[PDB]
C-alpha cells in the first residue's frame, strides 16, 4: 500500500516520499502534459502502473498490503501467488529505485501551472 | 485536503469515505472505462477536479488545507482569495453532496477488472 512506498523510497533512495509530493508534472496526484525529466518520467510511470493494478481482481493499489524485505537500500518483494500484491510491489519498488537513481531537479519542483505542463 | 474531503463525505451523506474505496470504475484510486452509473460518474468528475486542480499555482489537492464548515449535512466553503482553496474545497465538496445523492449500487462494488470497466 502507500505506507509501504513511503518506506520503500526511502529504503532505495536518499530522500523521502515529501520530497517528491510536488515534483514536475507527474510526482503527486494525478498529471498532465509532458514528465519534463527523468524522475518526472518516474512519477509517470508509477501512475499508470497504479492505474493498471485496478485492472486486477480485487486490487486497490493505495491500500493493498503485500510483502516486502528492505535491507538498505535493497528492496525485496517476496509475493509470487497474490499476483495483486506481486504486481503493485513491483510498481513501487520500480519507482523508488527510479526515484533513487534519477536526478532532483529543483528546478522542476513546482512547474504543473506552468507552460511545462501543458 | 485529503482528510477533509473524507469528513466533508460523512457531513453530507450517510455513508462513509471507506465506502467508496473500492466502487465502479472511478471511485477510489484513478480508474478507466465508463462510469457505471451516477455515483461512479461522481467519482469521474472528482478526480478530473482534483487533476485540474494541479494547473494552479502552488496547489496540490491532497494537501492543500481549505476553510470550510459543516453544519450537517450542510457544507460550506469558505475561501474567496485562496484561489486554489476554493477551487478545491469545492471540488470536495461537489462529490461530497454528488455521493449523498446518488443511490449506491452494491452490485458495483469490485467491478474494476471486470468487463465493465474494460
Ligand atoms: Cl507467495
Ligand atoms: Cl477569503
Amino acid at each position: 500500500n502507500l505506507k509501504q512506498f513511503k518506506n520503500m523510497i526511502q529504503c532505495a533512495g536518499t530522500r523521502t516520499w515529501t520530497s517528491y509530493i510536488g515534483y514536475g508534472c507527474y510526482c503527486g496526484y494525478g498529471g498532465s502534459g509532458t514528465p519534463v525529466d527523468e524522475l518526472d518520467r518516474c512519477c509517470y510511470t508509477h501512475d499508470h502502473c497504479y492505474n493498471k493494478a485496478a485492472n486486477i481482481p480485487g486490487c486497490n493499489p493505495l491500500i493493498k498490503t503485500y510483502s516486502y524485505t528492505c535491507t538498505k537500500p535493497n528492496i525485496t518483494c517476496n509475493d509470487t501467488s497474490d499476483s495483486c500484491a506481486r504486481f503493485i510491489c513491483d510498481c513501487d519498488r520500480t519507482a523508488a529505485i527510479c526515484f533513487a537513481s534519477a536526478p532532483y531537479n529543483i528546478n522542476n519542483i513546482m512547474i504543473s501551472a506552468s507552460t511545462s505542463c501543458q
